[PDB]
């Protein structure tokens, strides 16, 4: 077989050899085994090996054709030393450097994670969830020095399908709740996901529309914000659909500003942004002109549009290790940036 697709068994976290992040000095190397594991996992289980001479013979090649690399510089295939994969799936700019007073500040080395999800829902009148789901994906730029071998970690959330750059390696996921790879440099999305199961639904939208004869038509619908007091979501938008036959409507809020859009019919309420655990209400009256024959229909559901700055299904980055074996810095050289940005997509409550 090929080299390349034999290491890729020892990938497989189920794979025989032991893979873990040990630790040296201060630093913490991620994903690394030892020299010796790999001569034994070599034979144990690779066939066409003579003796164990011959396994570790084979190491040794692997080690100058890339597809494991020396933790830290040397030469030589030594047994008693850990090692770390290298790119087992398939451009030199000028770096930064701290400002200093007339001085050369080490070299720049961050990196930048965005967890991007939109939450989608149709809630029934009375908060009754129908439809639930959250389509999401995890962005990364990446500004770091070479090939740093890199293993990120989250909270474990019941995940429902998913897929993942081709640079990441094979990581078992229901029980690493962590999966490692080689950062290709510049942005990409490191992985992408759907889930359906817990999530959490920012507001909640109890709507509450009364009739009164035929020009009498009285509507009070209040958010209620669900989340840490302390967060924020901002760019907030809610949509209540008018009749057709609306003669006149008069609206009435204390927080935010709402108009009637009858080239729309329907009245939009926009609020500059609002803190978690708490209410707000809206409430209208619409004038009606008698219906003569009016289309076949329903109350379109309320629309709601908004951006949170939290993960709507729940996940949450608990580290992000990275590790280059060539040059010297650990994670400890590593400036690491987050952002959670989720947004609203299909979030509608049935009248």
């Amino acid at each position: 077989m090929d080299m390349a697709s034999v290491t890729k068994a020892m990938a497989a976290p189920e794979s025989g050899l032991e893979v873990r992040d040990r630790m040296w000095l201060k630093i913490t190397i991620p994903n690394a085994f030892l020299g010796s594991d790999v001569v034994d996992w070599l034979y144990h289980h690779v066939e066409g090996f003579p003796e164990r001479r011959e396994a570790r013979k084979y190491a040794s090649g692997l080690l100058k054709a890339g597809l494991i690399r020396h933790t830290v510089n040397k030469i030589t295939f030594s047994e008693q030393c850990y090692y770390v994969f290298g790119d087992l799936s398939g451009p030199q700019p000028p770096p930064y450097h701290e400002l200093e007073f007339g001085g050369s500040g080490g070299s720049r080395n961050e990196l930048f994670l965005d967890v991007l999800e939109s939450v989608n829902l149709l809630m029934s009148p009375q908060g009754q969830v129908l439809s639930a789901h959250v389509s999401g994906r995890v962005v990364m730029k990446s500004y770091l020095s070479g090939m740093p071998e890199c293993k990120f970690g989250m909270n474990d959330i019941a995940i429902d399908d998913c897929t993942f750059h081709q640079c990441v390696r094979l990581s078992k996921f229901d029980s690493e709740r962590s999966i490692s790879f080689i950062p290709p440099d510049g942005e990409f999305e490191l992985m992408r996901y759907r889930t359906t199961k817990d999530i959490i639904l920012p507001f909640r939208v109890i709507p509450l529309v009364r009739e009164v004869g035929r020009t009498k038509l009285e509507v009070k619908v209040v958010i209620k914000s669900n989340f840490k007091p302390s967060l924020l979501a901002q760019k907030i938008e809610v949509r209540i659909p008018t009749p057709l036959n609306t003669s006149g409507v008069q609206v009435i809020c204390m927080k935010g500003k709402a108009k009637y859009k009858a080239s729309e019919n329907a009245i939009v309420w926009k609020i500059k942004r609002m803190a978690g655990m708490k209410e707000s209400q809206i409430s209208a009256e619409i004038e009606l002109l008698p219906t003569n024959d009016k289309k076949k229909w329903a109350r379109p559901p309320i629309s709601m549009n908004f951006e949170v700055p939290f993960a709507p299904s729940g996940l949450k980055v608990r580290y992000l290790k990275v590790f280059e074996p060539k040059l010297n810095y650990s994670d400890h050289d590593v400036i690491k940036w987050v952002r959670y940005i989720g947004r609203s997509g299909i979030y509608e409550t049935r009248c």
